[PDB]
């Protein structure tokens, strides 16, 4: 469907990632976070939920998930969260990183850098996919 | 008019710098508060919306977080023309939601982030966050 998300963190150099996944498309956005807390993870929504279609939120059961603030979050945008493609993903994000991570200073541009490659890779790309998917579903 | 074109720009509310990024030809807003108007924060801003959305060309005023090298590299990685000098309305409407919505939230980045969801979800037939995936699939053809 094209509402539906998967999310999940994943660490890098003591760090760690918040990684979105638009399920069908392969579309990625990924941030830096300071730790995996549900103020972090709430943010990180309302940020997502404001700049695409985001109707079913897939993650795991970690506490930043679970979390009072994200479950209020998602109530205000109209989410629906569903507990227990982004494994892979966790895999490709890691190896595109560590391609350019020389390139930046900081892990969060290096990171962004990571996001831009994925998202613009072509015979479409994942950032052409996500727009042709929404757009049919808007006919 | 092209689907590949922004307009950024620069507010300031209770002593903290806004950053607003238009898709000119959709009204569709993207906006963060940053820790300062500089190159860095700019350039950052700049490379978290080209990875996300089709960024061709971006049209700002002549402010020095604008014109700075970092920006003007972070351009050329891109590939993002920079162009300078109804849209001087997005910062008053966005301001407009933002003081709408300023006390059911602790932080104002949170707030921002209600009014880009309140502005982009706005239908009064199509949303801008409607319009802009119809202008760049339809161009992606
Ligand atoms: C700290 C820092 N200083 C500087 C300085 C100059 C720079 C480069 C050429 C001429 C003049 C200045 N660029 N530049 C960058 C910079 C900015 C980008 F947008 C970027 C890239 C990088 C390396 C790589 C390609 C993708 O885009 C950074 C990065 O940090 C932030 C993103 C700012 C938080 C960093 O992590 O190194
Ligand atoms: C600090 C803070 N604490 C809390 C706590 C609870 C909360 C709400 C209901 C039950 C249990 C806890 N929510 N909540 C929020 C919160 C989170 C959201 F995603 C959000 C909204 C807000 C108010 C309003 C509607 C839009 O979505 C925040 C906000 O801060 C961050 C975004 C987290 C950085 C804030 O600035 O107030």
């Amino acid at each position: 469907s094209p509402g539906i998300w998967q999310l999940d963190c994943t660490h890098l150099e003591g760090k760690v990632i918040l990684v979105a996944v638009h399920v069908a498309s392969g579309y990625i956005e990924a941030e830096v976070i300071p730790a995996e807390t549900g103020q972090e993870t709430a943010y990180f929504l309302l940020k997502l939920a404001g700049r695409w279609p985001v109707k079913t939120v897939h993650t795991d059961n970690g506490s930043n998930f679970t979390s009072t603030t994200v479950k209020a979050a998602c109530e205000w945008a109209g989410i629906k969260q569903e507990f227990g493609v982004i494994e892979s993903m966790n895999k490709e994000l890691k190896k595109i990183i560590g391609q350019v991570r020389d390139q930046a200073e900081h892990l969060k541009t290096a990171v962004q850098m990571a996001v831009f490659i994925h998202n613009k890779k072509r015979g479409y790309s994942a950032g052409e996919r996500i727009v042709d998917i929404i757009a049919t579903d808007i006919q």
